[PDB]
């Protein structure tokens, strides 16, 4: 996949490892709720800032998204296809989490961002990281948040992979 590796954005690769349950049947769309980024360098710096914040202040195992999509249309490797960033909630062991760098309550991601996630998901299915019948939700469907943002959420609701049913995941959390 066309991903910018952790080493190419100078991230911290030595993290505590916990594993996603394969194959993955759930994708959670987020936004960072931060300013956007227009260049490779600015997006790299933002991804670094987020990983530093998650590691050192929130004490996550790694950055809290599997992949991050900057306004430049590039995907930056987060916890990746295999590993877990957020140590709480059972659904974080059963979902690939893709966040868009920026805030998308008032505007949509641009054309290269949406193309980028389309290609990323298709590559995940090609590699078997993602089962062919994976479902898509916005983080707001599982957590009290506006993430991924009103406009982006309205976008993903119209994807064939979206689903409004999360009862299995709520139930898994309760159990």
């Amino acid at each position: 996949c066309n991903v910018v590796s952790k080493d190419d954005w100078d991230g911290i690769t030595s993290v505590h490892i916990e594993y996603l349950t394969r194959p993955i049947k759930l994708v959670i769309i987020q936004h960072t709720d931060t300013p956007g980024c227009d260049t490779d360098d600015a997006c790299a710096a933002r991804v670094r800032s987020i990983q530093d914040y998650h590691l050192d202040t929130l004490n996550y195992w790694d950055i809290g998204s599997s992949f991050l999509i900057g306004g430049n249309g590039k995907v930056y490797e987060g916890s990746g296809w295999l590993h877990v960033g957020v140590p709480n909630y059972a659904y974080n062991r059963k979902a690939i989490k893709i966040t868009f760098i920026g805030s998308y309550n008032s505007k949509e991601p641009n054309s290269q961002q949406l193309n980028a996630i389309k290609a990323l998901l298709k590559c995940g299915v090609d590699n078997g990281h993602l089962s062919s019948d994976y479902k898509v939700v916005g983080h707001r469907q599982l957590l009290d948040t506006d993430s991924p943002g009103r406009k982006l959420y309205n976008i993903i609701r119209r994807w064939p992979e979206w689903t409004n049913d999360v009862s299995e995941y709520k139930d898994l959390e309760h159990h």
